[PDB]
């Protein structure tokens, strides 16, 4: 089995929506390119059909699979993260960035044609900022949430790695462009990486 993350070129501007959110150094974005959100929804419908069959699984680290999310009762794409002392396994939901605990009956084998679409839960962080103390305050997390929730921001991909990208987010909902990182620095909630 083979799979991929969404790819970028340096300084690529592209629209995003933040789905998951833990800190300014850790959040997950859906990137609006190549009809990603349209294709992801179609994929999840296909997976509901396939995973509604007579149980077609050898759970091993880094193996792709169909995991069942109890939080809404549907099957989504996943990667095995850890195997616990119990018969339970920790998985990462690759299209959304969250990690959960599930029983072995809540896992399935994934067919190759459901891997053709890149995984869409892109790990992200704001570039050129740091924690003022040494860990992120929750007041910094809270305004970052405030400024991004249910909003379609412009992202500029400033640094690429194998395991996530560093971005600069801009809210263009008014003629005054609100660059998030500058807002967190100007409001003394984080320090610049000068």
């Amino acid at each position: 089995l083979e799979w991929t993350w969404v790819e970028f070129t340096v300084d690529e501007t592209v629209d995003v929506v933040v789905c998951m959110m833990y800190s300014p150094g850790e959040f997950y974005c859906h990137f609006l390119k190549d009809d990603a959100l349209e294709k992801l929804d179609d994929l999840n419908q296909s997976l509901a059909d396939y995973c509604a069959q007579k149980p077609p699984f050898k759970a091993e680290i880094g193996r792709p699979c169909c995991a069942f999310f109890s939080g809404d009762g549907n099957w989504y794409r996943a990667l095995v993260k850890e195997i616990l002392p119990s018969g339970n396994v920790k998985v990462h939901f690759v299209d959304y960035g969250n990690v959960e605990e599930v029983t072995t009956d809540q896992l399935q084998a994934i067919l190759p044609q459901f891997l053709l679409l890149p995984f869409q839960g892109m790990q992200c962080w704001l570039v050129d900022i740091q924690p003022p103390n040494k860990h992120w305050t929750k007041e910094a997390t809270a305004r970052f949430q405030a400024c991004v929730v249910g909003l379609k921001l412009q992202a500029r991909v400033v640094e690429i790695t194998a395991n996530g990208v560093g971005v600069e987010l801009t809210d263009l909902s008014t003629p005054y462009p609100k660059i998030i990182s500058d807002v967190l620095i100007r409001e003394q909630l984080v320090l610049r990486c000068g």
